[PDB]
């Protein structure tokens, strides 16, 4: 029969302004709601982005169109079909205020939100044909992918004398265009090729996939601009934009308008041909018209003295914004190619937006979300005094030194595994031949475009400059989410103790401290935004940004976990940006989309892809389940999740374990595999569960890939702590490993096993099977649990040796946390606990501060904590959240 | 026979300093009161003493004196001149290929011929610590229309080398001043003919291993010649070091230093020891590896091994930072930040090293720093004026010329954009910049607080300075000024205004730039709130109405450090880059306008050497200066070779082979007179000549029946005469007023002359100065009366009102005293209740938030403040009177 039920949606942070329309998430209890068969309402446009087990309704995402009207919070009713069909009451039915219209031919496809209409063709070198205002005017056409590289690199800058450049331009080239149509909003998803337009023969590179989001009643559009690096040594890429037309032909030169977003909120306000500032004043109304991008009155009308000699005022057609650091932009106008340019009052950090257009013609504004934070990065108006104006923006300068991703060493004379383990020993760092590639590596870009029927006003532009760097989102309550079980048990939200409550403050210290070190170390970039550092140097006072392993994170011990929950118990904004900002860097730039390691990462390290240990846990598909349902299904990271899905398959182009592994085993062809149970597997379980959770085109094969392993696992007899075994890429079994083949029993214990996802992974796995969980897992998985940080006898009474080099002990607390709930065990919750306060990691009496460092010891000046690493503050958060969830109740217990 | 003494004391020009590298300061001297060579000085010991400026009966008028580096720093330096009947040094040595100085710190060898500037740089000990010191610059031939365009418009690079012609020699026991001169030539690259001259000079003091290097150039290039890279190199002998006591070190931002080593042994997996690793961080030689933990020093090859490092300042407001093991693989980047204050070193802690910067680094961006092959036998440091980082330096003109086609269409456009353009006049040929380096040697790596400490130093060099009180005393300066009734404070509060104003918008509008820095603009937009910098005439100031004098009698009346240092930066920009220092208008610089060479006005009122006069002699004679001044000399030549008057002149003169040439007797001779007077003051080579010249003028306007009311006259440029302009070839009369006459120097000039001549003056020229100053604003009766006409174009009331105030009290006439207040507090420029404030603006108007003042304009201010000094000095009796 009837069953409803609501959940409230809130923004962010503060109420917007303006937004142009919306996406959200919205989880949903175990076993309620049947897809298909359950209709939402809004106080609606929806769609699934997830399921339980039995298929009822996981998580959906929903959509709303833009609106003047803009509410402090949103409330989603769900009903299902029972509650209409047993009504005997006639309700009306009526055509929403907006909606989407998409017309669908040979030669192209076109969107119509109603307040523009803009053409997508399906091949050729041009994404958008134009760009239609309601009235039919055309306000920008062509819009298309820019790429720009070179051949090689001199030594220096002596070096371009003797060392000749050749320069190559290439063009974005369309394969397939898809749409994903709804009345509210509309998903167009090209894919395609960088091809050569100037320069020798180039085969086809750069593969790209760009999204463009349009929402009803909306003139915004939202661009996902995502690449990949398939270059070699000799591909030096130099620079990458995105470029309109603008059609100016029609316009007085002074009715013509460029705006630049500035610092702050500010615009920069110019036209094409400048009335103000002149010897004679052609009229105060006049001026001010021209400033305020108004059509200006009739040439009869000024003072004479000035409509007589236009021809003596010059025209400016090009102008360049460069934000080649993250601390400062140049900003220059000329009046045509041949001669200089002339330099503009510049500053600090431009905004990222920029707008060519007229009162009468319209125009179009583009900018990058993020901008100086991803630099260098530019915008370009170019020929505004043509009949076509040019508007570009720039993803990576030209005016920048070319980006290089070769090797930052020469392997320093490292013959073989023998001497590569031994520079690891000083550096951190695992380095091997061949293996220190950015290959397959890719990055995600968050363009806007904003269509004008005339020049609007400043206000405008930097309160649409301020929605491109704000992008207003409305997330579901903590409560709710937490009640719905819809995103894991292991946390909870924020207890009277007032030892939990110094906890809460001490998740609060590190965040902010995380925060503040991105800014004061710099840590922007076209591909660092977004990533931190590993390990600090307390006599230099910097994170060792040139030492091995210490450098870029790359999620070493789940930071993506620690910083993903404390969003969910928490809703700061703060939070989820920090959140959002590390899923799109560690997502794209530290995991391969293409080759033979598809679906690995790259360990810790001096470059993001510069350590040879390619490795599951750092792609760990778990790190980007959060955010997938929180954005209301991502499309990106949607894509992203099902490359991981070819993770298997790696195992026989390469091993982990290969330098380090004793038992003589190598891959080789038509062979079992080998992998770990901790580390890899987790990696692999949590991208089949989410295939599964997603009822995608694999989730067959992913359900039984988990299912047959999780199985394995369990008919291993010393189950995890095994360590690993040998899957059957054809069979999809996983059987004991290569010491161990009639199932004796063996023994190989890691302290990274458990802190890359395995707890996670797992106990969402168990929920997810219930009834159909093969026979003793939760078993195997609480044997390791227990036996992980019991005696040196028990562990040998239950596998023949006490456990060696057990390690990471507040980290681990969380997993005696867990089985103490499970088991309803005191004692052991209390040794939970006791790890958490008394072993390693962070201390409670640990300095907890931050102390300034300046003058000469440092180049600016820097808040540092010597005291932590990034490892602690990761494995410590989880710990506390993971054992708040748990063992709270034992809490207050132990501290007496 | 007799004694006659006194005493002058010389003070800190802000704070009294923690360190200096000797200084040398300039004082003046009463008219008539020491003979030079005859006259002897002493410091509170004996001191290096020696004249830049004498009076006319040959007596001191100003010296100079320099005094070694010393950690004793007084408060007060007191210099006692004696007359004849009263009761730690430098060793250059010569060697056929190379000239050696030794200041007991440092020996630097100069080559005499050849690619290397410095041969090396040694020690107390004697180790080398730099060798080849050598110019760079590279260049480009072409420049792609835009970014797109690369792929379709190949660029030739071109390197190039300064080759020296001359070395000169000043040798004091306390300081000795090496000069060498030369051209840049090819080295690698496509082929380029000898071009970009250069002058780079080399202040060693006694007991320093501190070398400042003014560093100047000409711009000789055409609109093919792109600079690409400008810089000055220096090897460092690394070869006996570990890469582990190596050591790099950068100035950061504010006080900060960014500390390497070439071997990093902090921050690895094991620990080498703790006194070890803070041993590397302060730069000394690490212990035995014997007394290390075996598990880092049996690992020592590999850890990497930082070779490159390059800082790049490509923006006022953002620097970059990164570093490289070796080329063939990527850089690191390193967490940079705003503003580098400009100073690098390279070096270990047994090799000893050296550090080099650039004074106001960040201020005169595109720039950078780069070491270079720091873990070979052989390392390089380059500090670059101009970074190869940036876009190539581009001075070709910033427009077509809009179809303009003849003086009547360039004066049409005229009435729009104030700009007066003519083809083949924007151009850069001849313009110059000098730029203040700074070289430091090392026996040892030093302390970051000694290198952040050299960093200040660098960037605000320690002054001597006399007293204002006394300067005012000598009138070794001007008669023009004086020191600072509630009338007269407003006056000086407002006089404040306008300095904190100007010296913000400097910040504030981002006026920085390798040329660009030390100017300011001419004229406000208040529409979009930016001084109007496109707008042909309104942009770059380049002195228009004499801000320069403004500014420096500011600094003369206040003593304040920061009015030296922003008519210092504006000296050092207007007299450089706003004038032409080779060709066929050599002497002239060019008008207000968009870039600092586009207008095709070139003048002499630009040129204008009053202008550099007074830092000349308060510098100490400033030889960079000096050797502007001495160019200037030949801006007589110009006339012939171009009439500034062409366009709008109606008596159809042109100038012709072997004539008279026809200049103003108000803008262009003000400058000329300048010149003159400056070399005569000198006694230098040309002095006779600039005497004779000055002198013949002078009688030449008294023996013109309308004195300085004619508006111009003919010059022979053989016999150096002046005689009536073309339309009076009789000498009957002529009245041509130019509002400009008066406003460029011509007072400051003329009082100085007239002073100079004592009773040698051409009888009739006093009167014929005070006929001008009494009836530029007389009534029209008056004028009528006296010339026949009265004078049609009279403006600029406030500004000439300083000339009524000359008249007034020098006639000891009140009735005109009077006058000159009434046209001050009552006229034009600006009026006692205009706004006087500063509004501020921010949000969607203006791409970041500035303050403005609409309600004024350069002009203005530059006026308004000759007017309140002058007006104040002469007439300040008058004031009260006026009030009431
Ligand atoms: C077997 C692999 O060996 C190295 O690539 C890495 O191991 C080193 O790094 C870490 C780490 O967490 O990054 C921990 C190990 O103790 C250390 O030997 C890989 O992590 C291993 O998987
Ligand atoms: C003869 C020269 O003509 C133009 O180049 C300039 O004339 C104009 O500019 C100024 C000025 O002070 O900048 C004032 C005049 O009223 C205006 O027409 C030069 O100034 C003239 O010397
Ligand atoms: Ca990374
Ligand atoms: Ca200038």
């Amino acid at each position: 029969n009837c069953t409803s039920s609501s959940a409230t949606v809130h923004w962010l942070g503060d109420k917007p302004t303006y937004h142009a329309g919306v996406t959200f998430g919205l989880p949903w209890p175990q076993g309620k709601y049947r897809p298909q068969e359950t209709s939402f309402s809004l106080t609606l446009q929806s769609w699934a982005t997830g399921y339980w087990a039995d298929g009822s309704l996981k998580w959906t995402a929903h959509a709303i169109a833009e609106s003047n009207q803009i509410y402090d919070q949103y409330t989603v009713t769900a009903s299902s079909l029972g509650c209409v069909k047993s009504s005997s009451s006639s309700s009306e039915s009526s055509a929403p205020n907006s909606s989407i219209v998409v017309t669908d031919n040979s030669d192209a496809l076109t969107v119509n939100t109603g307040e523009v209409a803009v053409s997508f063709p399906k091949g050729g070198n041009v994404i958008i044909g134009d760009i239609k205002t309601k009235s039919g005017k055309v306000i920008g056409a062509n819009g298309r992918l820019v790429l720009q590289s070179q051949d090689s690199v001199p030594d220096n800058f002596d070096n371009r004398a003797n060392s000749p450049i050749q320069y190559s331009n290439f063009d974005g080239n369309i394969n397939e265009v898809f749409v994903n149509q709804t009345s509210a909003r509309t998903l167009v998803t090209v894919r395609g090729n960088h091809t050569v337009t100037d320069g020798t023969d180039h085969d086809p590179w750069l593969p790209f996939v760009v999204r463009f989001y349009l929402y009803a009643n909306s003139a915004t559009i939202k661009v996902m601009h995502s690449i990949v690096f398939d270059g070699d040594e000799n591909d030096f890429i130099t620079g990458l934009g995105i470029r309109f037309d603008v059609p100016l032909k029609g316009e007085e030169y002074y009715d013509r308008h460029i705006r630049f977003a500035g610092v702050d909120g500010g615009i920069f306000n110019e036209a094409v041909q400048g009335i103000t500032g002149l010897r004679r004043d052609p009229g105060e109304e006049i001026r001010a018209a021209q400033f305020a991008g108004q059509k200006l009155a009739d040439t009869e009308t000024w003072e004479p003295r000035v409509s007589t000699r236009l021809k003596w005022i010059p025209t400016w057609a090009d102008y360049g914004l460069t934000q080649l650091t993250a601390d400062g932009f140049g900003l220059k106008k000329r009046t045509k190619a041949g001669q200089s340019w002339v330099n503009i009052p510049s500053g600090t950090r431009a905004e990222g937006l920029a707008y060519l257009g007229g009162a009468t013609q319209g125009g179009l504004a583009v900018g990058l979300r993020d901008f100086w934070k991803r630099y260098p990065v530019g915008l370009d108006i170019s020929n505004a005094a043509s009949d076509t104006g040019e508007l570009t923006l720039w993803l990576y300068s030209p005016a920048a030194e070319p980006l290089d991703l070769r090797p930052f060493h020469d392997g320093l004379g490292q013959d073989g595994y023998e001497d590569q383990l031994d520079a690891l020993e000083i550096t951190y760092e695992d380095w091997e031949p061949g293996f220190d590639t950015p290959y397959g590596i890719a990055r995600t870009s968050e363009v806007y475009l904003f269509a004008f029927d005339q020049t609007p006003t400043s206000d405008k532009l930097a309160s649409l400059t301020a929605y491109m760097n704000d992008p207003p989102v409305l997330v579901a309550e903590p409560k709710y989410i937490h009640e719905t079980q819809a995103l894991g048990e292991y946390w909870a939200l924020p207890s009277a103790s007032p030892a939990a409550a110094t906890l809460e403050d001490r998740l609060q210290f590190i965040f902010d401290f995380y925060k503040g070190q991105i800014e004061q170390r710099r840590w922007y970039g076209f591909l660092d935004y977004g990533d931190f550092m590993h390990t600090y140097d307390p006599d230099r006072h910097t994170w060792r940004y040139d030492v091995g392993g210490y450098a870029w994170d790359n999620s070493e011990l789940s930071p993506d976990l620690f910083f993903w929950l404390y969003f969910l118990r928490t809703g700061s904004k703060d939070a989820y940006r920090f959140a959002e900002a590390l899923t799109r860097h560690t997502g794209e730039v530290d995991v391969y989309h293409i080759g033979d390691w598809k679906g690995l990462g790259t360990r810790h390290g001096v470059q993001h892809w510069s350590d040879s240990a390619k490795q599951a846990r750092i792609s760990q598909p778990q790190y980007r389940k959060y955010f997938f349902y929180l954005s209301g299904g991502d499309e990106r990271v949607g894509e992203l999740l099902e490359e991981l899905l070819d993770t298997d398959k790696t195992y026989g182009e390469l091993d982990p374990q290969r330098k380090v592994r004793t038992d003589g085993w190598e891959p080789s062809p038509n062979s079992t595999v080998s992998f770990g149970l901790g580390t890899d597997w987790s990696g692999l379980a949590a991208g089949w569960l989410i295939e599964w959770e997603r009822r995608g085109p694999r989730w067959e094969e992913a359900k039984t890939k988990l299912t047959n392993t999780i199985a394995g696992i369990a008919n291993l007899t010393n189950g995890f702590v095994t360590g690993s075994g040998l899957y059957d890429p054809v069979t999809w079994t996983l059987g004991p490993p290569p010491s161990d083949p009639g199932n004796r029993g063996n023994v190989s214990i890691s302290h990274l096993n458990a802190v890359f996802g395995l707890p996670e992974v797992v106990s969402e796995a168990i929920a997810y099977l219930a009834d159909d969980i093969p026979k003793g897992f939760k078993q195997a998985w609480l044997d390791y649990c227990y036996y992980y940080h019991a005696s040196a006898s028990e562990q040998k009474d239950r596998y023949g040796v006490s456990f060696s080099k057990i390690s990471l002990l507040q980290a681990h607390s969380r997993l005696a946390a867990y089985a103490a709930y499970e088991t309803k065990n005191k004692t052991l919750a209390l040794r939970a606990w006791k790890d958490f306060y008394a072993s390693d990691g962070l201390l409670p009496d640990a300095p907890w501060n931050i102390t300034h460092v300046d003058g000469s010891d440092v180049l600016v000046p820097v808040d540092e904590a010597a005291w932590l690493a990034t490892n602690d503050i990761a494995q410590y958060g989880l710990a506390v959240i993971q054992n708040l969830a748990y063992v709270s109740d034992s809490l207050d217990d132990y501290q007496s």
